[PDB]
């Protein structure tokens, strides 16, 4: 009778294995450090979470085990996880380009369409893998999308938006097993608008009004539609579809002409400009 015996998270001092090079983001996206393995010299990013209950901790440890089980080139690898002195430390592969939203704030501008296309394609590849393996992400947003040194995307988890449920699907707002595959697809659509406009739809509202606004409004569209291609606008319509029967799956979206793209050059250019700023 096969059974999982233990989590991958260890009850050990992370400092026994990892050196902290420095804090990343100066608090702008949480308590995050650049770290380096003492024996192997491998680089990592370490996120430290102060858990508030046994139940919260267990939920995180379950989620970490899922991440550890993923094997896809566009999903970040888990390098280590520790629980030590009331803190959860989660270490992933270091992604020298950082998070997509942090890049936008650094450069004070959104991604160009050619950049969004690449991010969309690679993130959709990761999301499709998850869905095919019966996993839902539930927190898709630009703060969970990371750039490598070579201009590829890695999907992460537990990210914080760089500086409220903006990415939540309307049926999930209205019906509180609430999250499912279709809800992730909606969140992808919101993330695309986030990358096109820096902030997601309804960012200007009082946050208390946001769920109501999502429930009662038509799906959001791009604020300046003449700046974007018909393919991008159509791809968005397939994600941001209130009728759950008509909202496209990740397998359908993979065939959409918007994500027919062969080169990550636009992202290499983006991160070279961020790196030189
Ligand atoms: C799943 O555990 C983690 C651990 C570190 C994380 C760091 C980030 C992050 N946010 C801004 N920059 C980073 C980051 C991630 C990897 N390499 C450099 C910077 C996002 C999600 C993370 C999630």
């Amino acid at each position: 009778s096969m059974k999982q015996y233990e989590h991958v998270t260890r009850d050990l001092n992370p400092e026994d294995f990892w050196e902290i090079i420095g804090e990343l983001g100066d608090g702008a996206f949480g308590k995050v450090y650049k770290a380096q393995n003492k024996e192997t010299s491998v680089l990592a990013a370490a996120k430290v979470i102060d858990t508030k209950s046994e139940e919260e901790l267990e939920d995180y440890m379950v989620e970490i085990d899922i991440l550890a089980s993923c094997d896809h080139p566009n999903i970040v690898k888990l390098l280590d996880a520790f629980y030590y002195e009331n803190n959860l430390w989660i270490l992933i592969e270091f992604c020298a380009g950082g998070a997509v939203d942090a890049v936008m704030l650094e450069l004070e501008r959104p991604l160009t369409e050619s950049q969004i296309q690449v991010v969309c394609k690679q993130t959709l590849d990761a999301l499709n893998y998850l869905h095919d393996n019966k996993i839902i992400h539930r927190d898709l947003k630009a703060g969970n999308i990371l750039f490598t040194l070579d201009g590829d995307i890695k999907l992460a988890d537990f990210g914080v938006s760089a500086k409220t449920p903006y990415w939540m699907a309307p049926e999930v707002v209205m019906c509180e097993r609430p999250y499912d595959y279709k809800a992730d697809v909606w969140s992808l659509g919101i993330t695309l608008i986030e990358m096109a406009e820096i902030e997601p739809p309804h960012h200007e509202l009082n946050p208390m009004r946001v769920l109501l606004k999502i429930a009662k409004s038509e799906p959001p569209t791009l604020a300046q539609p003449s700046r974007w291609s018909s393919n991008f606008k159509d791809f968005l319509k397939k994600c941001l579809e209130k009728n759950v029967d008509a909202r496209w799956t990740t397998s359908q979206l993979l065939q959409h002409p918007f994500v027919t793209v062969d080169s990550n050059k636009p992202i290499r250019e983006l991160i070279a400009e961020a790196k030189a700023e």
